[PDB]
């Protein structure tokens, strides 16, 4: 049981979308994983943002999410910590330097190239769908790679 945690700042849009998309993908691929998300600056009271929920609902995936701060406990239990952006990775490694060797951006880990997941902040539902689609492409490739 590999423990994966997707991380962004607020844990209301990209990282919870990644978590829900990847849970679905991994199950269909027969990959045994425990999947979570958290935010380096998250409030504990938050929900996923309406457009994030709707974007996944379109694809018949439920995004029923409560935002969670990234903690030492989560970092200790993780096998991989996949950041949405390279600044998220920097922030994580600053706070949790002992666990640097678990932390990568999603794009560098899967594709080998530096890059940040498309930010849907302030966007219409269609921008959120673009982020969803980019995440799905990355996460389908992640599932294939982790099964090795």
């Amino acid at each position: 049981s590999m423990d994966i945690i997707f991380v962004c700042t607020g844990n209301t849009s990209r990282s919870p979308m990644a978590e829900a998309l990847f849970k679905s993908i991994a199950e269909r691929e027969g990959l045994n994983v425990n999947v979570r998300s958290a935010g380096v600056f998250a409030s504990p009271n938050g929900k996923a943002t309406p457009h994030a929920v709707e974007a996944l609902f379109e694809k018949h995936i439920a995004l029923n999410h409560v935002s969670s701060p990234l903690t030492e406990e989560l970092m200790e239990s993780a096998d991989l910590v996949l950041a949405m952006t390279h600044q998220h990775k920097q922030i994580i490694a600053s706070q949790f330097g002992r666990y640097r060797d678990k932390v990568f951006t999603l794009k560098e880990y899967v594709t080998g190239s530096h890059g940040d997941v498309l930010d849907p902040f302030g966007g219409s539902i269609d921008i959120y769908k673009q982020t969803r689609d980019e995440l799905e492409e990355l996460l389908r490739q992640l599932a294939k790679q982790l099964k090795k």
